[PDB]
């Protein structure tokens, strides 16, 4: 596979978003990775519906501030028949009642792939896919503040997952410890967290938080 991918630099991701006060980092993944996969059908990105998923997907299994899962996401898209865009049905950081109206419906799924437990295997999917759903463990106080370079936390767990973010991309560079490798991940707490909203992940570490334990994408 190639060294370095940044689906970035081919249309295929929107501005970063942010989440606020609700636990709905679920549907800001999963808007990500559909957002990447009908941009590879349709040659248009279109951003899409957080609020859509976070109202609407409970029969799937989601619950809404309180949590979900990407995977659910995209089967409620696959049974509903749509999902309409962000600007038809902005975000509002609270669970409410379902507003969905299929006009305004941009994006589809026909089902979604889960990539096997490796991050070899999730290296193969990022650079001939586009950008891939992931959960990883965010609850430490080194995310919160991260600013630069490549994230370790020794305390990070490989298995006990409570943030769902979005993987656009993977490279390189050089460090004091030589763990030169990173994932680049999109995360939805605006653009002042980390770098421009984005955290460059430790890869090929152990599967450091977990980041290759519960990665999926739809299929388009
Ligand atoms: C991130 O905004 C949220 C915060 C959840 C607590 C308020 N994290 C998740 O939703 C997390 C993401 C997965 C690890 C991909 N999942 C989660 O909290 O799941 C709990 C749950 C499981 C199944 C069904 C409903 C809720």
């Amino acid at each position: 596979a190639p060294r370095s991918v940044d689906w970035r630099e081919k249309g295929y991701v929107t501005p970063v978003k942010n989440q606020g006060q609700c636990g709905s980092c679920w549907a800001f993944s999963a808007t990500g990775a559909l957002e990447g996969q009908m941009f590879r059908k349709t040659g248009r990105l279109i951003s899409l519906s957080e609020q859509n998923l976070v109202d609407c997907s409970g029969p799937q299994g989601n619950e809404g501030c309180n949590g979900g899962l990407m995977d659910y996401a995209f089967q409620y898209v696959q049974d509903n028949g749509g999902l309409d865009s962000e600007e038809s049905y902005p975000y509002e950081a609270t669970e409410e009642s379902c507003k969905y109206n299929p006009k305004y419906s941009v994006a589809n799924d026909a089902g979604f792939v889960d990539i096997p437990k490796q991050e070899k295997a999730l290296m193969k999917a990022v650079a001939t896919v586009g950008p891939i759903s992931v959960a990883i463990d965010a609850g430490h106080e080194s995310f919160l503040f991260y600013k630069e370079g490549i994230y370790f936390e020794p305390d990070c767990s490989s298995e006990d997952m409570d943030h769902g973010v979005l993987v656009v991309g993977y490279g390189f560079e050089s460090t004091e410890s030589d763990n030169n490798k990173y994932w680049l991940v999109k995360n939805s707490w605006g653009e002042e967290w980390g770098m421009g909203g984005y955290v460059k992940m430790a890869k090929d570490r152990r599967n450091h938080c977990g980041i290759a334990s519960a990665a999926s994408y739809p299929t388009v």
